[PDB]
């Protein structure tokens, strides 16, 4: 195949939160500040992230989501386990399994 960007698209459109035990995390609540190196921040003392961005918008607005991926689904678990409680920016951050890729 081929890749740059094209991807990080994929990775990030069509995700909802609520699935089951997948390997992507859904963030969520996150303030308009952030970029895509901030999630390395809060995720990396967890384990292994395979890759992260974050959803983008059709008006080009901020929409507070990330996504995330993990090496082991017990990594996985643990951000779903650990975050979704955390105070960040002023705002509480809502955490779940990312349930369409």
């Amino acid at each position: 195949g081929s890749h740059i960007d094209e991807t990080a698209a994929k990775f990030t459109e069509g995700v909802n939160p609520g699935g089951d035990r997948n390997c992507f995390i859904y963030c969520s609540n996150l303030p308009f500040s952030t970029a895509r190196s901030d999630l390395f921040d809060l995720f990396g003392p967890i384990g292994k992230i395979n890759n992260a961005e974050l959803k983008p918008q059709e008006n080009g607005q901020p929409t507070g989501v990330a996504v995330v991926e993990y090496e082991n689904l017990v990594d996985a678990d643990f951000c779903i386990q650990k975050l979704n409680n955390y105070n960040y920016g002023g705002c509480s951050l809502q955490i779940s399994y990312a349930r369409r890729d």
